[PDB]
């Protein structure tokens, strides 16, 4: 139990040209801070080629990143949390299949 | 002043990418997490089907806004303020603007 105090008060259109473009999904969880997390979801299974068409010889895959969130502890607590690790998609990349 | 308590105790396929990246260690003693891994694109262009770098496309880092804890007052072991920073989470391949 290393309890610390945190003051919660704090003081893109280029990725549309990507060969593995993605859309943003709003992920809401009332038991978490931040309650709203934007998760990227790849638009296509393949990648956009030179002609602007979807080529299935390449794959758009999401980039999964481990992020820290605050989980309310005990549940529904407005002022006490525990640090937690979750996996979120931050964008998409284009990979050459195996 | 939205002060909350936080218990700090918590409970590569992207090598085949056309816009591959490496990880850079970013350290800050006045921040939690003190160590953040920032992605840095390996090439200016994108790896094509033949395995060669094509400069008609660009590898660009995907910048995401993340929350960190800044020690407040400075050097405080137990009190922080939430802070927004921009981090590179990976790289994508974009078709440049003409
Ligand atoms: C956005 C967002 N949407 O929801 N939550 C968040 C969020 O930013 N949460 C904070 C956070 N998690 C991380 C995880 N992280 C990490 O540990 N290392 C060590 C990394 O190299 C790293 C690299 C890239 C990314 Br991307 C993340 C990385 N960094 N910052 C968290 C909030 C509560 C107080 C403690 C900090």
């Amino acid at each position: 139990p290393r309890t610390v105090m945190v003051n919660l008060n704090i003081h893109s259109d280029y990725y549309n040209r990507s060969t593995s473009p993605w859309n943003l999904h709003r992920n809401e969880d009332p038991e978490r801070y931040p309650s709203v997390i934007w998760e990227a979801k790849c638009r296509h299974l393949g990648c956009i080629n030179a002609d602007g068409n979807v080529d299935y010889h390449m794959n758009s895959v999401p980039i999964q990143q481990e992020i820290l969130v605050l989980r309310r502890e005990p549940p529904h607590s407005p002022n006490s949390f525990r640090l937690e690790k979750i996996l979120v998609s931050v964008g998409c990349t284009c990979v050459t299949p195996i």
